[PDB]
């Protein structure tokens, strides 16, 4: 028979940030040492690997606001 | 049979945040050491690995509102 | 027998930030010592890998927001 | 009248050591944050400091046998 | 009246060693972190200062016996 | 009347080492951060200063023996 | 609602006053010795100050009649 | 609904004064010694300030007769 | 809505002084010594400083009579 | 008769002082107020006289010693 | 009858000083105030007179020994 | 009869003084007030006067030292 699909999302969104002041942010890490030794490593499909990381990271977006949306129809 | 679907969310949302003022932070790690050694490591799928990391994040988003959506069908 | 499909994903949306002001920001990481050895490493599909990182990351966009979407119609 | 001094230490004496191996010694600091605050320094006489020191030592000598001798002798 | 003093001391004395070897020795600091903060400094005699030192030392001597005497007559 | 003195001391004194081997001697520093802040500085007799000292040493002496002595007669 | 708001303050007056003379006045200090020792000043917001002042003053106003008003409505 | 304000002060004032003579005023400072002693100042805002001072002033108006009035309305 | 302010002050006012004579002042400061001594002198905003004056002033005015107003509407 | 007279006074004497060191004085008169009044001042004969005198003396002899003699014969 | 005098005083006398070192010496007079009314004055013979001083005296000799002597002889 | 007088002093006297080093002396008069009033100042024989001074003396002689003799024969 006869397949009818209607997908319609609909969407009125604000995703809003007001801030008077962003400011006087201090991150203090001293330098560092690192070390890494391998043999055998057998990442096959999507593999997110970090070994041995020594990461200082800073962020200081003035909105940093995230919106995300997935859409998905199979048939 | 003949099938019909009908699909529709509606969404009006506002996700807001107001700040007079973002600030006076402090964040003191004392620099680092880090030693890794492997054999053998086997990640087939979608694994996500972190090993040995010494991680030291600031993050300060004036705003930083998420906002996160799936929308999924399936015949 | 006869299939119709309507995909119509409707969208009106902002993703909005007002900052009066950002600076004074200091992160503090001294330089370092790093050592990578290796004999065998096998990534074979999508493989994203970090070894011995010493990453030091200052981030500060004006706005920084981000709008991210996906749009999938399979058959 | 007569005053006789003789002064006349004898010493043999020996101070030994044996060792197979120094080694296989590892020393890694894992670095270290130091903060000093203060209004004045005003040293006067003698006086050694040291005021926020981060200092690392590895000292292996093969021997390190000491021999200290006073002789004084005051009329 | 007459004075006489004699002095004399006599020393036979050995400091002796003996290593098989010196090595596989590692000094690695992993870096550091250090702040002073002063209004004066007002140094009037003698005075030996460090301020904000970060001092790696390796001291590997093959012998580094050490022997001192001080002799001293006074009339 | 007559003064006599008579210093004679007699030394036959030895320090004495042997090491099969120095080696395979690693010195790594991971850097490192220094920070030094004063109005002024006053020093007026013998004052020693080191500020903001970042220093690597590494002595290896294959020897390194150090034998000392002071002799001193006063009247 | 309506609001109706009337103001008259209504002010007859005199400050007099009456001499037969304002005179034969002698101001003869002394001299005098003052002294002040500090390290730091760190003044932040609206100081009035007077350090170690030896301020001599005479003042003879023949009327020196004072009269001081305010009239304040907020709404 | 509407909203009347009527500001409406009335002022009929004298301040008045009579004096048969203003004189025969003598001021004879018999100097005066005066010493400060300081490191750093570090003024930031608003401030009046004297340091130091050894100010003579005689001030004699014939009437000296003052008379201040504010009158503010706010909405 | 409908608004009216109204601001109407009215003012007869007289400062008024009669004097028969002013005369026969005398000021004779016997010198004076002033010594001021400093490092740094950090002004920011609005400072208004005197430092090591030794001033000297005399007034004789004939009136000398003040009036101050002031009218502020504000909406 | 004859008359006969002999003055022979013979002196031998010493005034004596040793010192080290002489020093670190401070004198600060804290100013000061005299009034004299008087009519009339005769003064006859060999007079000293000091009136209405603010006299400050500081005084530091190396030696300061005094020797005073008087030798008087009459007949 | 005859009439026979000798007069002959002998001295052989010292008057000493030794010193190291005069020095560091402060006089600071905080001004003063001197006032000395008279109608007559009538000095007839070796009059000294001081009226109305204010002196200030500083007065460091490095000997400043005084040595003073009459002598008289009358008939 | 015959008159024999004989007037012979002897005197050998030395009035000396040592001194290592004469230095760092501050003399300072904060000024000062000074008035002296009168009629009629009758000075007839040997006057030595002063009337109204307002001195300041600073003396550092070397040496300094005085020897004063007065020989006086009267017959």
């Amino acid at each position: 028979g006869s397949v009818q699909i209607v997908y319609k999302p609909v969407d009125l969104s604000k995703v809003t940030s007001k801030c008077g002041s962003l400011g006087n942010i201090h991150h203090k890490p001293g330098g560092g040492q690192v070390e890494v030794k391998s043999e055998k490593l057998d990442f096959k499909d999507r593999v997110q690997s970090k070994i041995g990381s020594l990461d200082n990271i800073t962020h200081v977006p003035g909105g940093g606001n995230k919106k995300i949306e997935t859409h998905k129809l199979t048939f």
